[PDB]
């Protein structure tokens, strides 16, 4: 029978947990029965031991079981997420958020997941006039009417508040930093998932493989939790319940090498202007990075329905993303999204 | 500029801390400025990194800086402690506590640091209390005990009030951490000699390193069966500390004529059962428990001899064993316990 001394003792001995132990720990955490000290000890010990896919799957599954779901039959079974763990410590413009808009504008339903954070995805969306803190019924309506929705994490995962407080108190990255992308309450079966931590990307890929999701888990070799234009990236291609590990070089599709500071973000208003520039069709490294990540999500989406050759999949993804911007569709989609939120009153 | 994210990040990156960082952390903990989550994260991360002697010395040093001291000039320069980390998981009779009484009865000043059980049925403090010894005395009365009886007991919660935040976290998480090492290293009377048991084979050397940076003569001991005492069931590893250096060796009590015992023969029970075992040994009962008590008492007498160190290792052991046995057989140990009980009752 499970207890903190047993579970923490096992982890401090550098041993993987027994089946069900991580799940028990997470139900204690999610029910308010874990003391902050227990939560912190578990988070740290799991991290230093090095979590397995099975363990993280238990944590995520339990957390999801406590989440508010979207209403039945409201999420298309081909919806995608575009999201990363964050914590790359580089402060870029909101690449995942821009890519999400472009992906949705290319005709792929997008359901994003997150929290207010210089400027996180959510904060930038608010600066653009998007309403981010909507309940399940309204996110469902948004997805139907606009092609995109946003699940505000504190609203969907209220029972995570004990863990979230501990995470702030200790500051340091832990296994808990992995859970965001794995606990999207709309349960999209495809995604482009960034991981700031190189070894943990493989673990996240394993969890998606166990779910039979179609996902690209990506880590820029400059340490970004996005597909980068500044260097090569590592991609774990998850499809058919199997993980394929690949090096990805954007130079192969004709992208010039950018510098990290060309992707630097600022406060919410600065990042909002960046979004507007890219959707208005401005060329440069920000567009290039957006188009790259949008294409990755489109490739992952394609993987739900077919196994297509990697390189042609990418060529079509890049083309779809470029056209979504250049036809005005992406700019129009953001306007529609703002319009939707203003209609709620 | 020190901070929790900086220090925790370093530890989770498996890196030793910079000089002063462990001390900063410990002072935050001891002043009530660390959140329980920060205390737990620190303890666990330090444990999994593997603490160094320098880091543990900072932790213990800071903890001592917040302790109540004994009054000036009340601890003899040659006082000895006999105490371990506990946590060996065996639930034995209280070997350190019996040894301490025997050592005091042999004429060596003893100032014992101790505490209730953490995961055993009866800790040394519990057993002492069951024997009628007063465990809850303050600095002045501990000093009087030492002068009038030849032994005193510093009850950790009375001498280390500021450790309450750390203690509570330790109980909430259960798992042993670097904090389990600190009890033997923070005797508030600061005796210069000691027989110090460590249940964690990997960390005994670290504890020895901490003592080597002090003006100390100590035997840090780990039974090769896992006991945080010198064992009679097999060999023990001893880290001998003196003059700022460490001499690691394998010790075998069969060399002194001790028969090999089985661990179950050293098994304890509740405070009442463990108090009964004390009375049996001090009354002259022969057997495995006596043997282990005599062995550990002698070990403490050897550490004490290492302070004003004429004697070489082997002759020191021979004399320690003679003195420890004689303290029991002449009734001196039984008499000294009665005297310690009388002292506490005379208020
Ligand atoms: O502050 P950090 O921990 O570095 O994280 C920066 C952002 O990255 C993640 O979001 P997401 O990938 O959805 O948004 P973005 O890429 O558009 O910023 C995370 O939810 C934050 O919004
Ligand atoms: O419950 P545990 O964690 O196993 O610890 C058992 C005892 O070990 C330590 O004492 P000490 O060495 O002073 O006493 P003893 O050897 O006489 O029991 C500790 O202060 C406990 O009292
Ligand atoms: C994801 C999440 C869920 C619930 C509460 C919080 C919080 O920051 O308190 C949070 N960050
Ligand atoms: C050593 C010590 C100091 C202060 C409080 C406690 C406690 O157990 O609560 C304690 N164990
Ligand atoms: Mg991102
Ligand atoms: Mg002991
Ligand atoms: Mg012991």
């Amino acid at each position: 029978v499970p207890s903190w001394p047993q579970i923490l003792g096992r982890l401090t001995d550098n041993r993987d947990l027994a089946r069900g132990q991580a799940a028990w720990a997470m139900d204690q955490i999610m029910t308010g029965n874990a003391r902050p000290a227990q939560i912190a000890a578990f988070a740290v010990a799991m991290t230093m031991k090095a979590p397995t896919a099975d363990e993280v799957g238990e944590l995520a599954g339990v957390m999801l079981s406590h989440a508010h779901p979207l209403p039945a039959d409201t999420v298309p079974d081909d919806a995608v997420d575009v999201v990363g763990t964050g914590g790359d410590g580089v402060n870029t413009v909101n690449l995942s958020t821009m890519a999400a808009i472009v992906v949705a504008a290319a005709g792929v339903p997008v359901v994003k997941h997150g929290n207010r954070a210089l400027s996180g995805g959510a904060d930038t969306l608010e600066a653009l006039g998007v309403r981010i803190d909507l309940g399940p019924d309204l996110v469902a309506r948004s997805l139907a009417e606009v092609g995109i929705g946003f699940c505000f994490a504190p609203r969907f995962h209220p029972s995570y508040r004990h863990a979230a407080a501990v995470r702030r108190e200790i500051g340091v990255p832990t296994v808990f930093n992995l859970l965001g992308p794995l606990t999207n309450p709309a349960r999209p079966r495809a995604g482009l998932i960034g991981c700031a931590f190189a070894d943990l990307a493989e673990v996240m890929a394993g969890v998606f493989a166990a779910r039979r999701s179609s996902v690209l888990v990506v880590h820029g070799d400059d340490g970004l939790d996005e597909l980068t234009t500044t260097t090569t990236s590592t991609i774990w291609r998850v499809a058919a319940g199997s993980v394929d590990k690949l090096t990805f070089d954007p130079a192969g599709f004709g992208f010039a090498r950018a510098q990290l500071d060309q992707l630097a973000g600022g406060d919410a208003q600065a990042n909002a202007a960046a979004v507007r520039a890219v959707l208005g069709g401005a060329r440069g490294p920000v567009r290039d990075a957006v188009v790259l990540n949008a294409a990755g999500a489109i490739v992952a989406h394609a993987g739900l329905s077919s196994r297509a050759e990697w390189l042609p999949a990418w060529e079509e993804g890049l083309r779809r993303a470029s056209a979504a911007i250049d036809t005005g569709a992406a700019e129009q989609l953001l306007a529609r999204w703002v319009r939707f939120g203003r209609q709620i009153l």
